Parts: structure tokens; C-alpha cells; sequence
């Protein structure tokens, strides 16, 4: 299945729903879809991509650096963040993280 990502970032002016199929991370669809987000490890270990999820379920069992608390008030690292339903995210959350 296929799921609509919408990706938020006023700075960044982005504002756009892409189209990702279910086994696609997050940041590798936005990529495909011409939206550069920023990464750097691409495997879990860093809050490089992390974004914030506002609405919508996802999986990122294969992460490693956030804690649950992080977790639990939505954040997510993107580059090993697959899509459950639709959602709702916002990018370039680096700063944020507490
Ligand atoms: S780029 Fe490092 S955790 Fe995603």
C-alpha cells in the first residue's frame, strides 16, 4: 500500500504531500520526490533527519538514538521512518530536540 506524506516546514517553505509507497522511508521518498531534507548517517544513530510526526502512525523500530519519551511526543528519524497510514510531518525538527 501507498500512503500520503505530508511534509511541513515554513522556513524551508515547504509544504507538500508526496505519494510513498509502504516500504519507502520517509527521507528516501521525499528525496525521489525532490525534496532534500537533511541526514547524515542514514542508519539510525543520529538526530540529523529527525522530523516530527503531527498526525498518523509510523514505524521506526529499526532506530536507534531517540529515547521513548522522545518518541512519544512524535519524533521521528526520518531515514528509517516507514509510513503506517497517512500522516502528517514536520521537517528539520534537529533544533527542537530536546
Ligand atoms: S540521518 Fe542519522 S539517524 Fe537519520
Amino acid at each position: 500500500a501507498s500512503y500520503q506524506v505530508r511534509l511541513i516546514n515554513k522556513k524551508q517553505d515547504i509544504d507538500t504531500t508526496i505519494e510513498i509507497d509502504e516500504e519507502t522511508t520517509i527521507l528516501d521518498g521525499a528525496e525521489e520526490n525532490g525534496i532534500e531534507l537533511p541526514f547524515s548517517c542514514h542508519s539510525g544513530s543520529c538526530s540529523s533527519c529527525v522530523g516530527k510526526v503531527v498526525e498518523g502512525e509510523v514505524d521506526q523500530s529499526d532506530q536507534i538514538f531517540l529515547d521513548d519519551e522522545q518518541m512519544g511526543k512524535g519524533f521521528a528519524l526520518l531515514c528509517v521512518t516507514y509510513p503506517r497510514s497517512n500522516c502528517t510531518i514536520k521537517t528539520h525538527q534537529e533544533p527542537y530536540l530536546a
